[PDB]
């Protein structure tokens, strides 16, 4: 019984869904932008389709709170198979905690089967009128593998 | 040209018109389909894939600017959802009071699986009741238990 | 040209119109398909239904209809009129017009009674409700010129 | 318990016990006929179907309607869930999942907007007449668990 | 309008760096270099969020129209649009890199205001953007605004 | 077909003609008079003042004012298209086309600044008084295309 | 800054106007004239008020700036001060009047808001300087603030 009360409830609207969607649109977005130009005659608007098909993709999640992690991963998973993904095609990664996910990024993306990295997290306290270090850090890779290794990553953590 | 279609589609009344008729039209396809096996609770839900699936457009004609918009939103909510343009037609109205006629005859194909009813409602300025948006939204609902087949409700009020 | 007579004889000429393309051959494809009226009214059989409460309003509505249909092209022997004694019982004459095969687009013409605005009245909610439930039955387009006094 | 959705699946399993009850032949006589449904949900074979807007709310109510099933005798096992995007379509999925012959009730969850309409709203309507229409024509029970927000 | 106010910045830019990469003066005086506002022969590109549909739609609108006011053509300008808020210093990293464009703008709308505390996300779209024009030696505007 | 700039031009078309009718000779009596425009476009030459706020409604509005010309028998070469910048100053650019002896009719196309509806603006307050002041003076004809978002 | 707005829209006027009264077209194609952003060889005028000093000289600072990087020049700008928020019509009625002055540009600051109900000094300045426009036959921008 308590393996079907689980299920029962759906995962659309939490922040793991828009985070896996946010990849699956940019990974198309990047073949067209280094394919063949435009024919002219107009301005040229590039956007990215919602087809997940061959493309492959790669989770992080963390540990701590594990209650609320597992949500998040669970629904993320969703968003591609849903949208005409495989499970074939996904990668799992977890680690002890929210300072690691930067360098356990980097191994991921590195790879060149790999199209897209997703990370998901829990941030400690935040409600603060303080500067924080550990939930600065975490940002810090992200957005510098992002800007290095010319592929997209996702900043889908929560704060509670 | 260019400066109407630099502006987004995305969140209007027509966006979320056709991402229900994805939905619906798959969630058919595996009700007709064979049963689970069994022994746990088997659970129903259509995916947001659109190959190979044809789809058909009613839209009014009054209200030419804000009708404009919700079409062209439809529309690029099925091209980028992996949907075909070739696979699509579009019918239009003179006014609101045709809409559930012309619904009709394009889901009385059969190689038609859903049916979208794009238009604009006159709101009136003092609050009474209209004798012609009761109309149109009752007679979509009919057709649709009627035909078998999904017809999404994505009319706006002004 | 402006009364609501006009407006309803140029919704059902070009609603004629389009229920042909469908029922015809399709597209060769290459294209998406977009399927719209014209405004042509040669060959085409009406019939017009009109009330008789508040005579001088109707007959105004009744001219400016049948001004339309000879002004697109129709011809003035292809239009049947058939007069109704009260706006309740409208549905009911407009559904013989538009049983036989000969009339292809059927018009409604009629007056509403005005009494208390905010409430609820049953002699207009089902003039309205009779003519919606004959189009989608009989696959026919039927207009709904009435207006209110 | 105390929720609408412990009320709307009870409701739904003790009609399944009455509808059985006049396919069987009538008694003898000498008194008068009574007819009362059980609470025992034993090979009853039932189906749910929710929508997902605002899904905060819906999944307490569905959270009750699957668990006084399984407490008043009914197994997990035979029990469908349909899920839809939208309230306005809620009757369309149930109708396809009401004619199966294997199923014997059918449970609607849904929320809706607030009620302080002018007049009348458009879309509160349509869902519970496309429900009680379906209901009669098919002679299945069919349980209105939509709650109004 | 901050869209017209960015646009017109990266028209100035093209034209000082042109100069820069041209030949110098011939001297006996003190060497200026200035930016004309004539968007001729020039080609830029626009990046965009999604976020705020309303808000962006206005700001997008006058970033083509300040273009072609100013002698500008619609033919060489390219639009891209982004899911996020976040994703523009990665997307626009892979358009300042083709050689036909010489000017790169960046529009978006923030989700907070100014008077919380330090906001992580606001902070890296700031800061990718920077270290993109000193790398790549090619101009990048900063328009966006804040809720 | 059903735009505001339709409508506007429509309106610049038969006052032309009708004024043409007043300066030429008078009837010879034994009935009453009676003047009205016809909807002959040849042999008119007309302006276009156009604003460039919201640009992508303008461009619509502007072409079909353009489309009526012609669809009504008027030459395209014989108008004149002149964009202003801002609504505040239309009144100055459409009295400079209209104090020619070439133009006949000026068009003014628009869009107003919508902020607090209550109360009471001095933009929108102005471009339509100077607009009805040159009318009179000039003894021309100058429609009032300008709509509000 | 409302004041490089109504400077910006005074500029691209002057050559509306030169344009209409230069010589026609040779035909065989639609007739279309516009307006250039070119400030070459132009002359105006600015007309500022005397309240809320500080909101002010923001507004007029940048009415200079957007001529001279237009490519106009500071010999031919006429800069004229009003006492208050009233004597704007009259003061411009002068200016305008010149035959070495294409465009007149207004600057001043409204006291009230619009809350309340109708104001008459607010209408008078807006009044008089439209019919001076039309009168004259000389472009005169309206670009005034309200507080």
């Amino acid at each position: 019984l308590e393996q079907a009360i689980e299920r029962a409830g759906t995962k659309h609207g939490n922040k793991g869904w828009e985070a896996a969607l946010s990849a699956i649109e940019m990974a198309n977005l990047f073949k067209s932008l280094r394919g063949t130009g435009g024919s002219g005659s107009s301005m040229e608007i590039y956007e990215g389709k919602l087809t997940a098909e061959g493309l492959r993709f790669g989770i992080v999640a963390s540990r701590f709170n594990h209650a609320l992690v597992d949500r998040l991963v669970e629904g993320a998973i969703d968003s591609i198979v849903r949208h005409g993904g495989r499970e074939e095609d996904i990668t799992l990664v977890r680690v002890p905690g929210s300072w690691e996910i930067p360098v356990a990024a980097g191994e991921l993306a590195r790879k060149e089967d790999i199209d897209a990295v997703i990370a998901i997290g829990v941030l400690i306290r935040g409600c603060t009128p303080h500067f924080d270090y550990i939930a600065s850090e975490v940002s810090k890779g992200l957005a510098n593998l992002s800007l290095e290794l010319r592929k997209p990553i996702t900043f889908g953590v929560i704060t509670a």
